[PDB]
């Protein structure tokens, strides 16, 4: 009866299933009876690298969330019975830098902030929340659970394609096309981009040719320069711009952000996806000879998680190729296989 | 009679004086009767560096040239007498990237790909020339001559503050403020911002005190941390934003590049303006933490050469300060000079 999490009680400590109740909301709080959370890299960072999280412990994690709002507060009870995605970041709508939102001072997200959604239900502000059309979703072979990872592992990557102007006549090159990467393969392509899909791992290539990558290179294979020579085959066969390529690093990766800084052709946008403390070395200076431009993403303004759950809907991309359902309560045993690279697809965590 | 110029024959051999006959022009050529050159970085790169030029040796480099059209071929006509700024670098204006320049293919530059202006004559093509107001010109008690610099040495960072959208409200920083710097913060000031100038000289923040910048920081005198906190100071004094700073890295040195990137704030733009081949180690993440973006520059479109010319014309920036006159013939003497740092303002070379 009562909802129960599974929360981090001390980095790499057993997860402990902790029964709570959820009592009178505030206003403007929804509970969500989770359907599914995505396993992020997020999330093992706070468990395996022990990033701080604004919210002591214990804490369940988890910020990939959808399923259906079952109670709310007065200000919110128009979610009431809606199938919803939560937003991974909720900007506070009220400050100077929202009213103008992604670095919004006062931005909060769960599973760091608030606890998450490693859990039968959630308590979450009403702010920014995605309704989903579920006839649409039945329709297209994907249940509730399935589109969790449209929060951050599809919007991100969408807010760096709308961000960089990827239109018609467009190569796009995206560097590392695990995760997130392979969202933003699929929304290049969507958008009306060519897409390079540029990875060391050949069976995450042969995926990505079957999901948007009219080419495919192996970053292991081929040095710095059979790489550009190749794409510009692809762009003369086709009929396609040889300058202004819009590049996504995807990776997080030193290796990858070299990768991706080594592929700079004349007016070419470099779009900083994958998040890593590691420091390239690079000369700033070629930003100039190719008067280009190298624009960071951070996460996704919740306004566009209607139209990315919208290229789900109309299968113009594809989840289910790019997902894997586990029970919440081998939260363990996932974290340990997602650490070690044991898994080919996202985990979504099912109470 | 004949006009003549001074050429290098070879990098860091003695330039040699060269007379020369105009002959009969082709069709879209002028001739220049050369007022002023500025001496430049690039000119500098040629002959003690030993950049490759386009054309082959001899050559006369100097590319910042102001004068008067004396002749002129049938097609050019209609710019006979009359008082030009010639650009530094000149697009094709026929290709796809010209009709939608700064990179293109096919653009030429004076002192590289032609004949230069340290000279008494310069035959170059007509397309992109500007026009000098020579009534406007007098009143500010400016020479011809002094109006040289306007090329590159203004329009370089003028391309530069007008791609970062430096806007009232706006906080400025430009590193390094020799030179283009200089003229990035007069432009940032008389563009709205309130400009803070960063460099490691005491005698340049004391001159650029007098010329836009509203706070001086000697980078010798105070680290990463302190920098930040004086500008906060600033910015709160006078009522001005705290994010989307306009970063400007004017010195071209890895020490100016790390210390501008250094300085990214939330939404903050860092314009690349200063070309050095060293390579620095910096997280290209932190762009992802501040959602902001680096914007390449390389010169300047010649059709905004008017209104940087405007800004010189109309008092709102100051070349006086930063100019000073030599012979033609003393080149030798005044690249010495210059490559061992020993002049405080830009030479110009008036035959
Ligand atoms: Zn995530
Ligand atoms: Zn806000
Ligand atoms: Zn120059
Ligand atoms: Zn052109």
């Amino acid at each position: 009866s009562n909802p129960h999490r599974w929360m981090m009680t001390s980095p790499g400590a057993p997860m402990v299933r902790a029964e709570f109740e959820i009592g009178e909301l505030s206003a403007d709080q929804v509970v969500v009876a989770v359907a599914g959370c995505g396993v992020c890299h997020t999330d093992l960072g706070y468990y395996y690298d022990s990033v701080r999280t604004n919210h002591a412990l214990p804490l369940a994690l988890g910020h990939e969330i959808s399923g259906r709002v079952v109670q709310a507060g007065a200000n919110a009870a128009q979610w009431l019975g809606r199938a919803v995605i939560v937003p991974a970041v909720m900007p506070c709508g009220t400050c100077e830098l929202c009213t103008s939102g992604t670095i919004c001072r006062d931005q909060v997200m769960p599973g760091n902030d608030i606890q998450g959604g490693f859990a039968s239900h959630v308590v979450v502000p009403a702010r920014g929340l995605c309704p989903v059309d579920e006839a649409r979703l039945a329709a297209a072979g994907l249940q509730l659970a399935d589109v969790s990872v449209v929060a951050d592992a599809v919007t991100t990557p969408y807010q760096a394609v709308l961000q960089a102007g990827v239109e018609p006549g467009d190569v796009a090159v995206v560097i590392g096309v695990g995760g997130v990467g392979g969202y933003a393969v699929q929304i290049a392509n969507a958008f009306g981009a060519s897409v390079v899909a540029i990875d060391v791992d050949p069976a995450k290539l042969e995926m990505m040719s079957k999901h948007g990558a009219a080419l495919t290179l192996n970053a292991r294979e081929i040095s710095g320069r059979d790489l550009k020579k190749a794409i510009e085959a692809h762009a003369k066969a086709n009929g396609l711009r040889l300058t202004r390529w819009k590049i996504f690093e995807c990776s997080g990766t030193g290796a990858g952000q070299t990768s991706a800084y080594g592929l700079l052709t004349h007016g070419a946008t470099l779009a900083v996806v994958g998040f890593t403390m590691d420091k390239v070395e690079v000369r700033l200076s070629n930003l100039m000879a190719f008067h280009a431009r190298a624009l960071g993403n951070w996460g996704c303004l919740p306004e566009y998680y209607p139209a990315a759950l919208d290229l789900v809907l109309d299968a113009a991309i594809d989840l289910a190729s790019f997902i894997e359902r586990h029970p919440l309560d081998q939260i363990g045993e996932v974290f340990a296989a997602a650490h070690a690279h044991k898994l080919t697809r996202r985990a979504i965590l099912t109470p």
